[PDB]
């Protein structure tokens, strides 16, 4: 019985245990106990912080050394941004400040991020400020020193 | 030199060659000749139809048997759904139902791609006509024999 | 002595006790008084509401924690049906809504079962009204919220 | 990379390989390359000649010794029936002796299959004759020595 971390939009972890070693994304969908499946987007989150989606059918190894690490949302859209240069899908619409520096792989208190706006202000999203990413356009947020 | 094809939001493909054997999705947005690499969203057409999101540092391994196909668009946002019970993402805020039709794998001629409403009268998108997945909640389009 | 729930098609409970705390279907049918055996088709009632086929010589756990659910019917064939995507078989030829519902894990009264057509109306299956399961093709049941 | 014989109502065995060691129903019929998903039947044939049904969420282990048996046929409805005192579910409407006399697990040309009626004369089915399991009632099918 593998073991995987199911989060959320907030990034709050929850241990999911799994007899298939190879499970798809309906299967991770099932174990998390959210229905309908249709409605959920599900992404992996890599080791290097990258979420890269996983689709209802695509297998997801858990084989491996490590539990692994599956975000599950209810989303109908993923938006792109970039933080610190990578690129990522977020599944909601809304995306707090805090998960924003998680996944830049900072300390949250440490560092302040921002949207960074080439020839203007750039915006700082607060800890726990829900910035939206329905703002047309990729969004490009940079954790910088407090 | 390996080939791919490059596609659009209208499936039209480019034959682009790369001297890398295995390319980022910078490097193919870069053969693309489309600028900045940071507002264009690159899948991965795979041989069961199935578009799989490929990032700006996601190698895709193009020393394999076969031409392979990417779709390569300018993006801020992926809509999701669902077409003859396969997950989709497409880049795009319009998709036409011959684009559809053609990832559903059936003939545009001979099939009818319908929105399925459960409980309403489903929606029948024309072939040249610009069906919009802006609309909240996921789509669930399904070909019907024509 | 454990004790199970044994249905029919109308989703009617009726406790029975058995000695054997892993009986095959064919002690399962017995203990439910019906008789001659080879007419009786059993499924076992997963918690996640799937019909299982249960065969006669084949064993059920009972020794777990809660009391298990069993679906005995008169049948000779066994029909397939999607009830919000999920696969079950009917045992009987045919299906209340009311029972349809249930299996779909929803409130009767505050849903309403479909049969789905991609094109064409959907068919709205009344709360005890008997929809007949032998219609050619698999039937695709979706609860709409009322 | 696990090995399976994918048969069909004629019992023709064809190699399939997954790279899932414990795929679920719909992996296995994706695999086979039969589409739509919903409209095909798969049991697992069990090393005692069992046919049981498999469902495309329920999880079939390949990481055995030997290759294991999966029947996928194109199915709406599972016509039980009894072959030596054995209950089987068969996903067409027709059944060949041959067949018949291969899940009995005895020699096609020393035996022949009757259709056992009690009172009245019981109805040899030839070896490549295409009985009906849509009969009324459950067929008992017995190998009687030639
Ligand atoms: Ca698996
Ligand atoms: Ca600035
Ligand atoms: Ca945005
Ligand atoms: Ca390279
Ligand atoms: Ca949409
Ligand atoms: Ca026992
Ligand atoms: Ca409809
Ligand atoms: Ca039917
Ligand atoms: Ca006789
Ligand atoms: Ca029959």
């Amino acid at each position: 019985r593998v073991a995987v971390q199911v989060f959320d939009e907030n990034l709050n972890a929850k241990d999911v245990h799994l007899t298939d070693p190879v499970p798809t994304g309906r299967q991770i969908i099932k174990a998390a106990g959210k229905h309908p499946v249709d409605d959920y987007a599900v992404l992996a989150w890599m080791p290097d912080n990258a979420l890269r989606p996983l689709h209802l059918d695509e297998t997801f190894d858990l084989r491996q050394h490590g539990v692994e690490r599956i975000l599950v949302a209810p989303s109908d859209t993923l938006y792109r941004f970039f933080i610190d240069g990578q690129d990522q899908e977020w599944p909601v619409r809304g995306i707090t400040g805090v998960v924003l520096k998680t996944l830049a792989g900072v300390d949250p208190a440490a560092f302040e991020v921002f949207l960074v706006i080439p020839g203007d202000d750039d915006i700082r999203v607060e800890d726990h400020e829900l910035f939206d990413l329905a703002r047309k356009g990729v969004e490009h947020f940079q954790t910088v020193k407090r």
